Formats: structure tokens, C-alpha cells, sequence
């Protein structure tokens, strides 16, 4: 029947992907009939590393769930900043309907949220340079996309997949495998096939490291196409990287002193916010794998933390409904519902709703701003909050 | 169209899911017509933090993927324990034909061989008590199945997934919610409900902690289904875990002393294998989530190791067509295929072939063992061979 | 080596190499010229990566080639280890097997050991 492991866009609508102990739950309710409006609440006691923001992402895809359904879904902007014990989503309704969604809803605001925070991390690391999601290669194809399109609204430049690139309305970029120089038996004949067949409009970067050292094969690319390279990718095997920014300049000399000057440095592999800290000042653009994609996800949980217009919840957990303020100078602040503010507690300033109506009655009263746009609201917060790695 | 940023079946099985610059490999290839037989290699050079051992993955759905293509897919089979350098699958064909579906494969071994793993270590860590898997709410719902049925050939005893414990054929086991105890109103009431509601064949494990401590609603549970409770969760907060140790022996004095003896201690929430190493001897099972979802990939990668029968591989990749020969001592050896093994270099002992063929020019010449039994191969090698954590 | 009545011993430099042109022509004329009781270690590292540079030295003199010498710069040294045993593998593949492997280069205990 099915070649793979994966749930199908209807199994998950459906809400064949919950935990059994979700279903009972419908059962013990339905049955003995105990059906009543309640408010669940959305948060995080904690950030992946104890980090002190996160980068929302994954209000589309839950929308695109609880569509049809029973119940009020207020939320914040996909991509807003946001953090531990700030309801990030609410859902209205009876637990008897939606309660089975858990499972799915959870998992979809998560690993998103956790990818797209690694990724903002990333991106400030290399002081805002390029930075390319190289990583869906260590996780299941199922997920190529939400992952890239995650990688994106988190800072990054570009998208590595294909199908990923596409459902956002983007151009995938790329460069060279290992396995084309290989195959072609030739470093300088296979740029060379590159520089020829592929289109014009593909910047073409030089896979250097692959037989000889990095320093030798960098001036070949140069001193072939010239002109028409427009990068070299240094990719160091880690049996290899000694002292990477090291090996990093030395390229960059052997390039100076032939006079080969426009050709910029690429770089890829193996690396995080600590490891790109400490080469920003001379690479130009960066290449991230699984450092982004296989981020680790956000711990959101759903809590009840109202029962028919009662206060309550559990252990651990804050409780009733309430609003997250946010002014222009990032100051957060959550409150109750019951209370409105306007000036901000800090540095007195005009400060707006967070929680908005996104679902009325299974109803989307909404329409979902593309993959780029939200993008530009991550980088915009970014900068005008001045987060810091 | 598609609500959910995933990729449908086809779509993989097609190569839409790949990064770019593997398509523009087959372009040069195939217009400056560079056709020729290659023999690929799929390892890692390391495990995740520096592990000794990892647990093989996803040959399953690889052949399903490479299913119908000009290649030879030789594998070691599925849940066979192996370590860095050693070739866990290779692939024989042109390059031009199946290198488009690295993007995928190397995913599909990745992520599995990293939750397997994963896996696999918590249940040594727990003295192979029972453990639970219950981590699919921190990822994508997609994967849902994938990961349980990962988190199961891995040792886990049973999946929270629903649509994932069928794929596999088995029963997703599960306790209780909080939402039912908050929306119910009372502990007590709850967990009748759910005694007599709930089939009989589901053991009866009470959800503690909600608004009393555990100490005194682990009584309560008691003083109601007496007999009929099977066991009592324990999934203390982060902000009221000062020592889960002592608070777990606590609960089973005052059930003790009130002659409560039968009810177990089954526990979840946030645990790895140092937290786990500090609580197995208290506890009876083990409710593990994220540690083992989201526990990380396996860095994976496909490289050319051999072309046209000749020896070639990039820097940093081990060169020729190989085999790994494993001895009933878990003694493991990689060695040129030119050469055959008998007698184990260490303990003189029988030693036999792991990479075996699978795939016979896009032909699946094998028949795939279901879940449970691969599971009973994990197990029975991690015990064999004295696996340590 | 004198002084102490001992014959002072040693391989080869990276200026041969680099000023003879070629990594193979270097170490054919040090098999020609050197007398015959002086061991023959081969500086692989020089332009290309050691795993290349081994096998050549090895397809040369084949059976004069008493040892190969690994001083991996230490910008280079990802895991010294790990180089010094893809270097014996591409070795004992292309079925070289009585060359040796010579090592130094900024190297105390902890390293050696
Ligand atoms: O940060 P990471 O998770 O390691 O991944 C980032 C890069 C590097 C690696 O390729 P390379 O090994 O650099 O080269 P190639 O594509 O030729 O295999 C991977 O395919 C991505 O392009
Ligand atoms: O190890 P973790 O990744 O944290 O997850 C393991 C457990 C605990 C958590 O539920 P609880 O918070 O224990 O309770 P509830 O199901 O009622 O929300 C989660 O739903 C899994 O059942
Ligand atoms: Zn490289
Ligand atoms: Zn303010
Ligand atoms: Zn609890
Ligand atoms: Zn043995
Ligand atoms: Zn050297």
C-alpha cells in the first residue's frame, strides 16, 4: 500500500497521528458526556539551551488543522518574537473536539519554531552576511520543505531544496557536489562542463577541496573561467580543518597575490554560531546544514487555563486568558484579558496586542502572507529589538 | 492545493525533494554525456556526541525509494548495530541515475539511525525496563510514524502514535491527560470515568500530580479502583523536580505504609540517560519523549568510493568497494572486498558478511521483516555483544 | 652525531620538493643520487593531500620506498589519527604494504600517545 513511513495530508487532518490516550480522553467525555467550553493555552517553560527568544513559526499549517472545527484559534504573526510563558496560540472551545489535535498542532508550531530560531541565531552570528540551508540531507524528505521554508522565515538567504523552494515561491540555489569533479575524472574539466551547461544566470562557485589542498585547487578554478567565478566553496573535512579561519585566509592570499580579486570565499560544513563567529570577518556567504535542520524543536505544550470563564490550571502552568503587549522596543508583557494596556511599563511607549483571531468557529479569518514577506518581519524585529546571540 | 508543507509519496520517490545542484549534476552528465558505472558508499565519520555505537535505520524505505532504478543497493540489514567508516549501504550504477536521490536516502537513514540509537541507549540506561515512546508531539506529524516505529526497532515497548503503531502492527499504549482531569473537574472522578469507560485490557495508570502533590493524589488513586489501579504516573514539573529521586521514593512510602503494594511507579517528562540512570532502580517503566524524537541525525553521507572498478574517493573518504565482517563477539572489521574473512582477527571466531544485496538492477530481491522482529535483532545484539552507555 | 660517534640520520625537506618542480621527480632523484644504505622516506604532503601523494610516492620506487613521512601543518590537522589511518588504508588497498608510516611535526606526549 504505502512505501513509507510518513502520514498522509488526510490522516493528519484527520487526527489519525494523536497519541491514543487522546482518544480515550474523547471517549471518557463523550460518553459519560461531559462537554464544556474551555481556553488552552500554547507556551514553553523553556527555549532550546535556555536561549532567551525564539523565532514563532508553523500558525499557517495549524490554521490549515483546526480548519473546520468547533472551536476559536487566536495567535500571534507567524515569525514574531516571542518567549517562555507567552501564549504563542489559544484555541477556544469544547476539549472534546479539538483535544485530539494536540499531537499535530504542537509538533507543527515546535520544530518549525525550532528551526527558524537556529537560523535567526545563525544569521546574526554572521553579522546578517548570506547564509544558504544546506541541511534536509539529515532528515526525512517527508519534511524537506517545512523545514527549508522554516531555514527561510529564519534569515536564511536561500533554500538547498527544490520542492522547499518552490511551495514558498523561490528560486533553489546550489553549487557543486563532490561526486560531479569525481565522476568527471577532472577539477578543472568539470567546472569547466559546469560553466558551459548550466545557465548563465547561476552563479558559479568552484567546489576547490577535493584531491589536491584547498590553496592549490582555489587559483585553478581561478585561473580557468576567471572572470565567471564568481565564488570557492570551502567545505574542510574535519579530519582536515586544523585551523579553519587559518586555512580560510591562507586561500584568500594564494588568490591576492596571483591578482585573482572578485572571486569571494563560500563556505559550508559542519558549522554553528560559535564556529561562524569566529570566521564572519572573512567569508562572504555561508552554507548551514544541520545546525538548522536538525534543530532542536521548541517544547510547547497546550494547557487548559480556563474552564467556562474559570481560572485553571495545573501545576506549573499559569492560569486564565490572557494577552502578550508588545512595544515598539521589543518590551514584552503578558497579561490577563480582564485588564487593557496602552503604555508600555518600561520606557513609556505605545505598545499593541499580540494574540489575534486567526479561526472563528473553524472558520480562517484570515489570509496567510507568503514565506518571504513574514521573512522580512523576522529580520525587521531582528534588527529593531536588537537581539543578541 | 497541499495545506501542509510536506512532500507526498511521489514526489520523493520522484527526486523533487533534492538540492538543485544534484540536478544540474545530471544535466553536465548527461548533455556533455559523462555516463559511467560508479560504486557509492554511505557512512558517518562520527555518531552523535561522540557515541561508540548507532543502530542502522531506513534500508526499508531506501529500497523503496531506489526501487525501479538502474542500480545495485547493497545493505546490512536493517537494526544491525555499526560504527563510523563502516559502509551501512552502497549503491552501484551510473551516477547520472541515482545520484538525484541523496537528498533523500541519507535523510531516511539519517533521522531513524539517530532516533534508533537514541532509543536504544535510554532502554540500556533503564536496565531494559519497560520505556514508552511519547516524543512525536515535539515533531512534525508527518513523521509521526517514521519516529515510533524508529523509537520501537529501537527497543522502545510501545508507541504513544496511533496511525504509527499500525503501520508497524501494534497497539499505541497510552495513560492520561491533564486536560481530562482539569476538564472533568476532579482527580477522583477522572480516573473512575476513566475505569469504567476504557476497555479492561487497558492497563490502568493513574495521572497524579495535577493540583495536590503527588504525595497525597497517589493515595487518593489508590483509595479508588484499589486493584483496579495498575500504576501512577509521576511527570513533575521542571520548576517542582528539586529531586525527582526522593520524590519518587516518597510516593512509594506513603503507599507502602498504607498498604498499597502492587501499584507501580511508571514515569515521564523531560528525561535522558543520566536522569534516567539516576532513577531506574525506583521506578517500574519509563515514559520518554523528545530525548528520543528529537534526538539528533546521524550525519550520514553518500560518496564515491570506487569508479569504472577503480579505487578513487575524495580527502578525508576511505577509497574501494568494501565489506564489514562482524564475529558472534561483536568484534566488527572493514576490509577490501578483494579479500574474504574466516577467522576473526581477534577472538578466533567465525565472522560473516554484513553488506548484503538488496536491490538487483531496481528489483527489490528482499523481503522486509516486519517491526517487532527487527526490534527482537536490536535487542538481542545490544545484549550479545554487552552494549555500553 | 659525530661527537657522540653516531651517523646523523633524516628524511627529506619540503625545499627539494618544491624547488625540483615535482613531488615524484624529487624523491626518483634522492633514490638515484643518496647512497643505497640511507632509508628512503618519502615527504608526501606538500601541494597535494598525503592520501594522494602517498600512493604516487609508493607507484615510484615501489619497493625503495622504505617509509612515508605525515608533518600535517597544523592548520591542516583535523585529527592526526584519523589522517595516519586513511593513509595506511589507501595503502594497503592498492596493495602497499611494507611502507611504514613516519610521523612528525609539533608532537609532545599526550600526542604521541
Ligand atoms: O553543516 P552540515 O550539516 O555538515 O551540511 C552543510 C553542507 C555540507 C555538506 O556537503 P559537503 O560535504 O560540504 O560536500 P558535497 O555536497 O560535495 O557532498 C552538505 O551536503 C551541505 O551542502
Ligand atoms: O520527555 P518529554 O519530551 O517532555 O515528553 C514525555 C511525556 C510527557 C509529556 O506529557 P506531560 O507533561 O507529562 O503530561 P500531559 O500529557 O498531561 O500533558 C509528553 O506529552 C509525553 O507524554
Ligand atoms: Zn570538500
Ligand atoms: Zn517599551
Ligand atoms: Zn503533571
Ligand atoms: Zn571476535
Ligand atoms: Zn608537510
Amino acid at each position: 500500500m504505502k512505501r513509507f513511513y510518513i502520514a498522509n495530508e488526510d490522516e493528519i487532518k484527520a487526527g489519525k497521528t494523536t497519541d491514543v490516550y487522546f482518544l480515550r480522553t474523547k471517549k471518557i467525555l463523550e460518553v459519560k458526556n461531559i462537554r464544556k467550553k474551555v481556553l488552552a493555552d500554547v507556551t514553553t517553560t523553556s527555549l532550546p539551551n535556555n536561549w532567551r527568544w525564539g523565532v514563532l513559526v508553523g500558525v499557517e499549517e495549524v490554521a490549515k488543522l483546526l480548519e473546520g472545527i468547533p472551536v476559536n484559534v487566536y495567535a500571534m504573526p507567524e515569525g514574531t518574537i516571542f518567549h517562555p510563558y507567552e501564549p504563542v496560540l489559544q484555541i477556544e472551545g469544547d476539549y472534546a473536539d479539538f483535544g485530539i489535535y494536540e499531537t499535530a498542532l504542537l509538533g507543527m508550531l515546535s520544530q518549525a519554531s525550532g528551526i527558524a530560531t537556529a537560523a535567526l541565531r545563525i544569521k546574526i552570528a554572521a553579522k546578517f552576511k548570506p547564509v544558504y540551508s544546506f541541511g534536509i540531507r539529515h532528515m526525512h524528505p517527508a519534511i524537506a520543505p517545512m523545514i527549508d521554508r522554516a531555514a527561510f522565515i529564519g534569515g536564511c538567504d536561500g533554500v538547498s531544496g527544490v520542492l522547499g523552494a518552490e511551495m514558498m515561491g523561490e528560486k533553489a540555489v546550489g553549487t557543486m557536489p563532490h561526486a560531479l569533479i569525481i565522476t568527471v575524472g577532472d577539477q578543472v574539466k568539470a567546472w569547466k562542463y559546469f560553466d558551459e551547461v548550466i545557465e548563465e544566470e547561476v552563479p558559479r562557485i568552484a567546489l576547490v577541496d577535493t584531491f589536491y589542498d584547498e590553496k592549490v585547487e582555489a587559483v585553478m578554478a581561478a585561473e580557468a573561467l576567471g572572470k565567471k567565478l564568481f565564488a570557492v566553496r570551502l567545505d574542510t573535512p574535519s579530519s582536515r580543518r586544523g585551523n579553519f579561519r587559518k586555512i580560510i585566509e591562507e586561500v584568500r592570499w594564494e588568490l591576492k597575490v596571483r591578482g585573482y580579486d572578485w572571486v569571494k570565499i563560500f563556505v559550508s560544513g559542519g558549522l554553528d554560531e560559535e564556529k561562524i563567529k569566529e570566521i564572519v570577518d572573512v567569508v562572504d556567504a555561508f552554507g548551514v546544514g544541520g545546525a538548522i535542520a536538525s534543530a532542536k524543536p521548541v517544547d510547547f505544550a497546550l494547557d487548559i487555563v480556563e474552564v467556562e470563564g474559570k481560572p485553571i490550571a495545573k501545576r506549573g502552568k499559569l492560569s486564565g486568558r490572557k494577552q502578550v503587549y508588545r512595544c515598539e522596543n521589543g518590551h514584552y508583557h503578558v497579561v490577563p484579558a480582564n485588564k487593557k494596556l496602552e503604555r508600555c511599563p518600561v520606557c513609556n511607549a505605545k505598545v499593541e496586542p499580540l494574540l489575534k483571531p486567526i479561526i472563528e468557529n473553524g472558520e480562517i479569518v484570515v489570509e496567510f502572507p507568503k514565506a518571504r514577506e513574514i521573512r522580512e518581519y523576522v529580520l525587521e524585529q531582528a534588527k529593531k529589538f536588537n537581539l543578541e546571540i
